[PDB]
């Protein structure tokens, strides 16, 4: 089920960021696209710097406590969980991939503090019920109280037909108010020729994308509220010291945003 002789996303993705969780038919496609667009180890990088701020974020300025996390990816250190149990070892984490890559490497997402409580559930995210009525999610989480649902780097996967912004809210849904929904998504706005270019590199290896504008991205907050500066370029999302050092905003495909449901 690895399925080694094909490109995957999350694989790619490892491989550009310095994982070693990949392989030749990974590199081949990510050193295929960092040819059409240099900048790509810098956004992807800049995206998995994103996703460790808006949980420090939510762990520490917003005291969430509960994280469902939709298409978590090859673990690196530090994980979702790691960054949330650190502010609050108690903070209880979900994760969920579709995969099969991910499964066997999952004993670095379920290496819980004692204190809180982790688990890895293989499913699609076009099946909400599969996820939100998984045992292992029912066991960990507790949706009477509020839940921080991260959706990062993923829903660029996930085209119109299927209404991503519908799946997105149908698993919103369920979660109290106090909830959140932070998310990282794909734009060609700023370098559309590049970026462009490797959007279809993923499609030519059957794995179709759908690219947004600012006012497509709005779709998905209809109704919540955004965490200021709002939804914009990743390394402009509370940055650190040295966030956007050297990094042109032509160098980053993804819009940032977090926000609270009432
Ligand atoms: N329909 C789906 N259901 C669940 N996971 C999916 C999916 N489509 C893609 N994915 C997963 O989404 C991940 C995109 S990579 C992003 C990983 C992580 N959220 C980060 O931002 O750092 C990959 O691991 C891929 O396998």
């Amino acid at each position: 089920r690895i399925d080694t002789e094909s490109a995957h996303s999350a694989r790619i993705y490892d491989y550009i960021i310095g994982g070693k969780d990949y392989y030749p038919a990974d590199k081949e496609a990510g050193d295929a696209m960092s040819r059409e667009w240099p900048a790509l180890p810098v956004h992807m990088r800049a995206n998995r710097d994103w996703m460790n701020r808006a949980v420090a974020h939510l762990a520490k300025e917003a005291g969430i406590r509960q994280f469902l996390d939709i298409g978590t990816g090859i673990p690196t250190s530090p994980n979702l969980h790691e960054i949330a149990q650190s502010v609050a070892p108690e903070s209880r984490v979900v994760y969920v991939d579709n995969d099969p890559i991910v499964l066997t490497l999952s004993q670095g997402l379920l290496a819980s503090t004692p204190e809180g409580r982790t688990a890895y559930v293989e499913a699609d995210m076009l099946d909400p019920a599969s996820i939100l009525d998984a045992p292992e999610l029912r066991d960990t989480l507790d949706l009477t109280r509020p839940v921080a649902l991260t959706v990062i780097a993923i829903v660029h996967f996930v085209l119109d037909e299927d209404d991503a912004v519908g799946i997105v809210r149908r698993l919103l849904e369920p979660l109290p108010s106090g909830s959140y929904l932070a998310m990282s998504i794909g734009t060609a706005e700023f370098a559309p020729q590049e970026v462009g270019r490797v959007a279809r590199e993923y499609a030519a290896r059957n794995m179709p994308m759908r690219l947004r504008t600012h006012a497509e991205a709005e779709e998905f907050f209809e109704g919540l509220e955004l965490v200021e500066p709002g939804i914009v370029q990743v390394h402009k999302w509370h940055p650190d010291a040295a966030t956007a050092d050297g990094i042109r905003d032509e160098d980053i495909a993804m819009y940032g945003a977090v926000a609270r449901k009432p």
